[PDB]
């Protein structure tokens, strides 16, 4: 109810803040998308990343090898990777939920889509812009409201943000059903140079600086595809409280 949007936003900040423990941010990072997130299990992944250390025929062989980074490291996520997490982290329960194997809509407009959602649940909806070249989430609370959730390593339009950095300066700042719209549509690739502009900062970027956004970089012809999956919001409450304590 009307508690709602302050529990989400504390929800969302503790697990957050979690993260920079080893076991929470193995077991939120982690690619196998099949299984159970709350079922991961850190020492289990740790000895893969071990047994693949080894395999490489030590730990300096292994970053000479593969680019240098630390496989132990703490992981910053690169967009598909965090929206697929805190998509499986939000609605799943009991059965694990592939991100990448579910159905995706891709000639529907957003308003059309949404139209149709039952206001008295919570949905979250994954984004695969093949325009902006970037996965992100947004959250539709029951009720109308609407939140982005994403990471970015940079490089395509949008400059790079946190996960924890976008949430904990826009975690709870709402978007523009609207705009969401216009953004999410057809037509988009078709629009005004300064409007695509106008978006795209007002929505995925932190400090809606339109500088700080390249629309040079967008591929026009580029697909737009998304999912929409209902959600529990103690249950999400309960996953993220899991990943949080370990």
């Amino acid at each position: 109810l009307k508690h709602r949007v302050t529990l989400r936003k504390a929800t969302l900040a503790s697990l957050m803040q979690s993260l920079s423990g080893e076991s929470s941010n193995r077991v939120m990072w982690n690619d196998r998308y099949d299984t159970l997130l709350i079922a991961r299990d850190p020492r289990e992944i740790k000895n893969a990343i071990e047994k693949s250390v080894t395999d490489f025929g030590g730990l300096e062989n292994y970053k000479e090898l593969t680019g240098g980074a630390d496989p132990f490291a703490l992981m910053t996520p690169v967009c598909g990777l965090s929206a697929n997490n805190i998509f499986k982290l939000m609605t799943e329960k009991d059965v694990p939920i592939d991100p990448t194997s579910i159905e995706y809509l891709e000639n529907t407009s957003f308003a059309e889509h949404v139209n149709t959602l039952d206001s008295h649940k919570n949905y979250v909806v994954i984004v695969n812009d093949g325009r902006l070249g970037h996965k992100f989430l947004i959250d539709l609370p029951a009720l109308r409201t609407a939140y982005i959730i994403q990471s970015d390593l940079g490089g395509g339009a949008l400059p790079a943000v946190r996960v924890e950095d976008w949430i904990s300066r826009r975690g709870s700042d709402p978007v523009s059903l609207d705009e969401l719209n216009q953004l999410l549509s057809k037509d988009f690739s078709k629009m005004p140079d300064d409007v695509q502009t106008r978006l795209l900062a007002s929505i995925l970027q932190i400090d809606k600086d339109p500088h700080k956004v390249d629309i040079k970089k967008l591929h026009l012809d580029g697909k737009l595809r998304f999912a929409s999956h209902e959600y529990d919001f103690r249950q999400f409450q309960r996953n993220a409280q899991y990943v949080a304590g370990l």
